[PDB]
């Protein structure tokens, strides 16, 4: 669309107000010119049929139910684009400012949110399980980071590369959560998953164990479900990298923290320096101790504490 930027108001799926960047001609539309190529957001109308219809508006008022998940995700999708700009220097996932396109309300009680190669994807849910997937900041957040991945290291999607590209988007959309200071915590989803149930989440990063994930390489799933386990194995290095910033003692092993900031300083320069599509666990470990080596220099406290942490979940 071409017209002219302007900045609208709404309400996000949690109820709460904010603003939001669109561009008018006839209608207000859900597309932002101020980050990159822009990012735009659709309506998918509950069908699955892609991307949808861009988002039009008469008013530059959104406050419908039916319009919540569309500012969740276009609002979200700005903050991720500012994370990686300001805090990694990277420009939109492919580092050439991409534009970013989401679509929302896709299908009918999806529960589920993805980046699918193109563009995001967010369900509404059930109503019981989940609430429409884009109130979560760190879903969005992890589901952008797959694309920053796809485009860098390319980790193939099964077994232990699969379960790589799945931690990596949890702990960057962590890393996003803390720096939009969103109530930010080490845990996923929190704030769209199980409405009626407080204080669960999807994936816990501190203690995956807490929903039955491993903490540990030992624990570590070898069958066949899940393309391998990649949501499962993930909390392997969930942990770890929970460890890296937080410190802590797992296993008998004591880890000191070197906190979030250098967490994400590591984790990054691995992912695109480093990474290819088939590493495996040992590998990320080889990553993220030559990255912190490039960044700290070899004896540094740094290099000590990544070492410390795949040490206390077993990988070697
Ligand atoms: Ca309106
Ligand atoms: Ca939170
Ligand atoms: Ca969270
Ligand atoms: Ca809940
Ligand atoms: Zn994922
Ligand atoms: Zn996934």
């Amino acid at each position: 669309i071409t017209g002219t930027s302007t900045v609208g108001v709404g309400r996000g799926v949690l109820g709460d107000q904010k603003n939001i960047n669109t561009t008018y001609s006839t209608y207000y539309y859900l597309q932002d010119n101020t980050r990159g190529d822009g990012i735009f957001t659709y309506d998918a109308k509950y069908r699955t049929t892609l991307p949808g219809s861009l988002w039009a508006d008469a008013d530059n008022q959104f406050f419908a139910s039916y319009d919540a998940p569309a500012v969740d995700a276009h609002y979200y999708a700005g903050v991720t684009y500012d994370y990686y700009k300001n805090v990694h220097n990277r420009l939109s996932y492919d580092g050439n400012n991409a534009a970013i396109r989401s679509s929302v309300h896709y299908s009918q009680g999806y529960n589920n949110a993805f980046w699918n190669g193109s563009e995001m994807v967010y369900g509404d849910g059930d109503g019981q399980t989940f609430i429409p997937l884009s109130g979560g900041i760190d879903v969005v957040a992890h589901e952008l980071t797959h694309a920053v991945t796809d485009y860098t290291a390319g980790l193939i999607y099964q077994n232990e590369s699969g379960a790589i590209n799945e931690a990596i988007s949890d702990i960057f959309g962590t890393l996003v959560e803390f720096y939009a200071n969103k109530n930010p915590d080490w845990e996923i989803g929190e704030d769209v998953y199980t409405p009626g149930i407080s204080g669960d989440s999807l994936r816990s990063m501190s203690d995956p164990a807490k929903y039955g994930d491993p903490d540990h390489y030992s624990k570590r799933y070898t069958g066949t479900q899940d393309n391998g386990g990649v949501h499962i194995n993930s909390g392997i290095i969930n942990k770890a990298a929970y460890l890296i910033s937080q410190g802590g003692t797992h296993y008998g092993v004591s880890v000191v923290g070197i906190g979030r900031d250098k967490l994400g300083k590591i984790f990054y320069r691995a992912l695109t320096q480093y990474l290819t599509p088939t590493s495996n666990f040992s590998q990320l470990r080889a990553a993220a101790v030559q990255s912190a080596t490039d960044l700290y220099g070899s004896t540094s406290q740094e290099v000590a504490s990544v070492k410390q942490a795949f040490d206390a979940v077993g990988v070697k």
